[PDB]
């Protein structure tokens, strides 16, 4: 029932804190288990996701997790060229990962789609709908898809405003969405580097 | 250059066909399969080639989409062939699988499952076929950008126009359709939402296959765009 207005200022208070660092991967796993925490809080505040069962909830969040953890270290390190802003005490380069083996290659994606968000100039308001959709897309019924369907008003609200013409909005549109794809495939190529994943217990202690 | 009808016309044209197994038992199910996919792969490098701007591109970024992108458009074209046979995997015509020849191999049934999924996701909204063959192409142009000098940032710059391209034509089939400007965004948003379940079905697939111990070579590929 939220107008797009109101969706955008609801997913902007939601925005999760940005967490310090407390040997780079015991950081890294250390700083991942703390954002967790947060990422289900923030969660929670998406309109529509406290309408879902609580087993869906787990399952949304299971299957998202990383891709949430992912685009937010994507977004933070935007202004960063060649650097990841893990946390503000934990600006890394390439140069650093090439320690440990696979590494460099998801950091080089992670690097990649920062250049991309920087060449769109993609804007706050448009990073919050898209972390939404990852929520709500990435274990995907019908209560989601008009959710869905919510945020998609509200992208294209968003756009209207801002002053582009209905074609432009179709274009960026489907360029934000299609992002969304390569951060699914960076997610799965994490999960392989991983190999770990929340369980279902603690993702549901954390909700309640 | 090409209007949306243009556009709907030569990816029409250029559909790889339809292609068959042997003229049946479990143990020999993974050869029928591994060699429908050999020969569906030269098709589609034919299909890929005809694909507008595809062939603008220099031939090592011709080969890199490729490589990024030929599992997911093989299991596109599955779930599309198989969308009007619920419960069934419509390999080829005379090769239509259910679930249950889908548990012989470890970790089959999960990607047999997703793969059901979709084709029921592709049913629930009535996709249609000028819409399919335009996500084909999405799928194509959009797999390997993100993982490509003055030359790529040319190349990278004439996809997002394609891609601009192929959207329109998305947004004018829907119109076409009498869908108001709303349900046009949100249609366009549902069936770009799919492709990241398609992209990651085919992560889950790759890692199947070399599973068994596998990708089609850079030669090889080199060797069928490069005619
Ligand atoms: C959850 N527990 C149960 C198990 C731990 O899972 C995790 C989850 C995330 C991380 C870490 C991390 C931390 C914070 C962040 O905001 C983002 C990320 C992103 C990233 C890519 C995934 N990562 C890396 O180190 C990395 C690897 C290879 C290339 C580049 C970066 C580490 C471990
Ligand atoms: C290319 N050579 C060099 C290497 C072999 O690569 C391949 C590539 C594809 C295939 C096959 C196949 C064939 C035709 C098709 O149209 C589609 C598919 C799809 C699928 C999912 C991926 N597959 C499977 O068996 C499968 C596994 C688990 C669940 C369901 C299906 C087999 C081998």
């Amino acid at each position: 029932s939220l107008t797009a207005d109101q969706m955008v200022s609801a997913l902007l208070d939601a925005e999760p804190p940005i967490l310090y660092s407390e040997s780079m991967m015991g950081l890294l796993t250390n700083l991942a288990d703390r954002e967790l925490v947060h990422m289900i809080n923030w969660a929670k505040r998406v309109p529509g996701f406290v309408d879902l069962t609580l087993h869906d909830q787990v399952h949304l969040l299971e299957s998202a997790w990383l891709e949430i953890l992912m685009i937010g270290l994507v977004w933070r390190s935007m202004e960063h060229p060649g650097k990841l802003l893990f946390a503000p005490n934990l600006l890394l380069d390439r140069n650093q990962g090439k320690s440990v083996e696979g590494m460099v290659e998801i950091f080089d994606m992670l690097l990649a789609t920062s250049s991309r968000f920087r060449m769109m100039n993609l804007q706050g308001e448009e990073f919050v709908c898209l972390k939404s959709i990852i929520l709500l897309n990435s274990g995907v019924k019908d209560h989601i898809h008009r959710v869905l369907d919510k945020i998609t008003d509200t992208l294209i609200h968003l756009m209207a405003k801002a002053g582009l013409t209905l074609q432009q909005q179709h274009q960026r549109l489907a360029q934000l969405l299609l992002i969304l794809s390569h951060i699914r495939h960076m997610s799965n190529k994490g999960m392989e580097h991983l190999y770990v994943v929340p369980s279902y217990d603690l993702l549901l202690e954390m909700l309640d």
